[PDB]
Parts: structure tokens; C-alpha cells; sequence
């Protein structure tokens, strides 16, 4: 192998873009998708996804929100084994995008990602039995780097630090606990409660505890 | 492969999950395994599920001493989430805990973190005593271990969720499941209810509802139950 090394190396979004270009190819694909779904905000996450895709479909994926109803991505948020692949299925088709693999991988932060390898001319068992233990190496080592890059921008609350005491007092509010409750289960004061918890609220930039709490869980900080 | 996925198909007890391991831990040339998963609930401090057939001894100080919540390598695979090789002689901090591992032949380590399906975080450990795992024998079993992992992971997974994880059978409607989402990021029922035009007693319904079945006492408490478990997002 050789790929740990070039991604050691890597350090920006084109020189993935390409890295992922090569690996399209060196496999017979010309179409692939690296897609990201970030936990926040829960009502509406953002996803991030570069590709090679024809330019037409680019912009008319994104025009009519189809994150939302497509099954590929679907998928990519219920399961956790890969899958060899409405007017929807129909505006893509005629695209060069009905034969393609995609392969889902939950990373750090929360994030949940996918390598999508479709082309343009299907399922070979003696392709896919074949290369199947690698395409899913490929993947966790490529969301890996993928997340190192994202994380900045993305999840901007990537880099933040939680304190012992922030730690536990947002712990025990992911259990609804009130300031009064945490205080007899720490024999400690309230105002002590309030005062950690205030301020893991603002490093991770939270209107209030809960949304604090959410935010804190769904990136590993109570882990 | 040779019909692991079969012989994984068939295993419906812990002591079958045992043996296959077991078995793959001896033809893949190492000595010991573990493995474990860790259920999410509660939230205040998640409890694991695990074997290994480490020495006794070491079985013993691991449980007794609560490791799970001290062992790096268990900490490399909830935080970062890939496999790692490792070596007990090269950690420079917690000797305490890494002496008494050498001790007893825990030495040479290759551990394949996992996630999987309600929220289970899983790991497999393939350890021996001497010679070191290096760039070629990893070359060569790599693929095949990070994937005999996610299939082990969905074994013990569908094989104990029910105790492991108890509101995992939980299913969410549409609405109970909008309520959680905009509870979770702390609006109030008076807030939810104008965000979605529909009445205060409505929304506060649903909640209810949702929080009776996830067991939850508030719904703070349900909104986070349902997040680890998948069944926000
Ligand atoms: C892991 C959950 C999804 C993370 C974000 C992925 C966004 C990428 C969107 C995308 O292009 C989905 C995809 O690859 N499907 C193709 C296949 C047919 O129509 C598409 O757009
Ligand atoms: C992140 C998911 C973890 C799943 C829980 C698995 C618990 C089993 C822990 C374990 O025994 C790992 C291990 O082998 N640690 C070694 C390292 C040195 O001493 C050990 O016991
Ligand atoms: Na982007």
C-alpha cells in the first residue's frame, strides 16, 4: 500500500479532491462523492459534500434541496453497511449517475460521512467481493482526513476544551437535571452549578444549556 | 473469506460470539482478545459489555478497577475512531496501569474501533505477549480484520441490544420525533407549538408520549435518550 503516507502529506481540500480523483479512476470510476452531514443544527444539519458530478446537476441537486429525499443519502444516516446502487431518480439518469457505490462511515465529532464511487457504465460480486474490504478501508481513512479539514469550518466547536466540572455539570443536564438537583447529588452550592455550566454554554456558543448539553454530547465531549 | 459470514449468521449465544472470536484471535496468529461494546444509557456513566480471555488475574483488576473508563486504548476508540496498533512499552503516562498489563503478557495490541447501530460503540483487541505487529502483517490482515469487526459488531449488537440498550426498540412518529429536535435545542412548548402552527397542548401530547416511551421522567432526559439513539437526525 501507499496511502497513509500521501494523506499524512495532505493538507488541503484540492489535494484530497484529487486524491480521491486517482482513486476514482485507479478502480474504473469517473464519478465520486465524498459527502459529510454535521450534527448541528439538529432541526436542519448542513451537509458538505465535493464531487466531480456534470456542473448541470451540481446546482440543480442543490436548487431543489434533494439532501432531503435522496435514498442514497437516506441511507447514509440508518445504516452502517455500504450499498451497491419519482422524477428525482429520473432527472439524474439521463446525468451519467446509475451505477455507482456508496459506502457510509461514522467519524469523529459526530460527523457522518459517505464515499459515493458511481460511474457511467453495475454490481459485479467478483468486483465487489473483490474489492469490498478495501473500498471500506479507503473510506475511514479518507473521512478521517476529511473531518481534520471540515472540523475547522464545519464543526466549528471541534476545538473546543471542557473542564472536569463543565463536564459533569452538563452530564448530569443531559439527564434534565435541575441546578438544585446537581448540587445535593455534589454537595456543592447552586450558583457553583450555574457558573460551569454558563460557561461551557458560551466556549460552545450555545443560546442556552440544552441546546449546550446536545452540542457537547453530539461531538464526543461527554464521552 | 470461507463462510464466516455463515458461521456469523447461525450465532445466537455469547458463548458462540466467544468461540468465533476465539478462533479468529488463534488463526490470525495472536494470543488474547477482547471484546466489548459500549451501550449509551445512561448518559450519566454508559456501561459496558465485555470478554476476553486475558488471565484471570488481569480479568479480575480490569472489572475491579472500572479500566474501561482509564484504558487508553478503549479512550483512542470512543474519541478518534479508528484501529490502532500499539505497544504497552512505549506509553510514557499511566504506568500503573500499563505495568500491570505488561505483566501479564498484554504487550503487543491491534484494536479495530466500530459504531454501529443504537448507538453502540464496539472494539476488538487482538493482543500477544512477543513480536511485534509490523507494516507487513498488517499490509496483509488489515482489510480483513476492520471488516470481520463490523460484522462481529452486528452480531453482538442485534444480540443484546434488548438488555444493553433498552430503548432501543422505541419508534418515533413523525411529530413526537419534530418535538424532540426543537426541544433539544431548548425551545419551549409555547415556542414549538408557533413554530409549527399547531396548538401548546398538542406539542405537549407528543411529548409526553415520547418521553413515556423512552422512560424518561423530563424531557430533557427523552431528547437526549432519543438522540444517542438515532433517532433524531
Ligand atoms: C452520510 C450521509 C450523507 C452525507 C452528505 C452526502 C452529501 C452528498 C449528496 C449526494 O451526492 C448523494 C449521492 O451521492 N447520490 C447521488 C446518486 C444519485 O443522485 C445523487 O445525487
Ligand atoms: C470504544 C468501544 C470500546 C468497547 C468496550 C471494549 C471493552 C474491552 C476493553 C479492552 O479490554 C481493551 C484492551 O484490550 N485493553 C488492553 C490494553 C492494555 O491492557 C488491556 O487490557
Ligand atoms: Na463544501
Amino acid at each position: 500500500e501507499g496511502y497513509l503516507e500521501i494523506l499524512s502529506r495532505i493538507t488541503t481540500e484540492e489535494e484530497f479532491f484529487s486524491l480521491v480523483l486517482e482513486i476514482c479512476g485507479n478502480y474504473g470510476f469517473e464519478f465520486f462523492s465524498f459527502g459529510a452531514r454535521a450534527p448541528f443544527p439538529l432541526t436542519a444539519p448542513k451537509y458538505h459534500f465535493l464531487s466531480n458530478y456534470p456542473g448541470e446537476w451540481k446546482s440543480r441537486y442543490i436548487s431543489e434541496d434533494y439532501t432531503s429525499i435522496d435514498p442514497i443519502v437516506r441511507h447514509g444516516l440508518l445504516e452502517y453497511t455500504p450499498l451497491i446502487w419519482r422524477f428525482f431518480w429520473e432527472e439524474a439518469l439521463h446525468h451519467g449517475i446509475r451505477h455507482g457505490w456508496s459506502i457510509p462511515v461514522r467519524g469523529k465529532y459526530g460527523l457522518i460521512s459517505m464515499l459515493s464511487l458511481v460511474r457511467s457504465s453495475s454490481i459485479a460480486a467478483t468486483e465487489i467481493l473483490e474489492k469490498e474490504s478495501f473500498l471500506l478501508w479507503i473510506t475511514s481513512m479518507l473521512q478521517a482526513t476529511f473531518g481534520d479539514l471540515l472540523a475547522p469550518r464545519i464543526v466549528p466547536e471541534s476545538n473546543v476544551r471542557l473542564t472536569a466540572r463543565e463536564t459533569e455539570m452538563l452530564k448530569w443536564t443531559a439527564v434534565g437535571k435541575t441546578y438544585g438537583e446537581i448540587g445535593l447529588i455534589l454537595s456543592i452550592d447552586q450558583r457553583t452549578v450555574k457558573f460551569h455550566i454558563v460557561n461551557a454554554m458560551r466556549k460552545l456558543n450555545s443560546s442556552n444549556k440544552a441546546e449546550a448539553t446536545m452540542k457537547a454530547y453530539a461531538i464526543g465531549l461527554l464521552n
